[PDB]
């Protein structure tokens, strides 16, 4: 039900949030 | 609706943090 | 019990996330 | 059931995370 569904919601922002983070230390560290 | 709570409290703070990672990821190309 | 317990342990890490983004937004726009 | 597997797959998410964003502030700061 409702739990289910903002559970893969807050899944699919923690997996967006996370290529945005291995995006910013690749500027981090130049490379 | 105990969990439901918690589940959307914490759906809440990823997008927050999902638009903070936005705004450096901005920043640090000069953006 | 343990659905509401890794529901708070998620928002912890949330929280402290959230606080490490700062830190980095500042470093990133110059401060 | 299918929440439980959800939550721990994000709280795994979370922690990987929380610990680029730690590699992100050491790298930031020459640490």
């Amino acid at each position: 039900g409702e739990i289910k569904a903002i559970a893969q919601e807050i899944k699919a922002i923690a997996k967006e949030i996370k290529a945005i983070a291995w995006e910013i230390k690749a500027i981090a560290q130049g490379y």
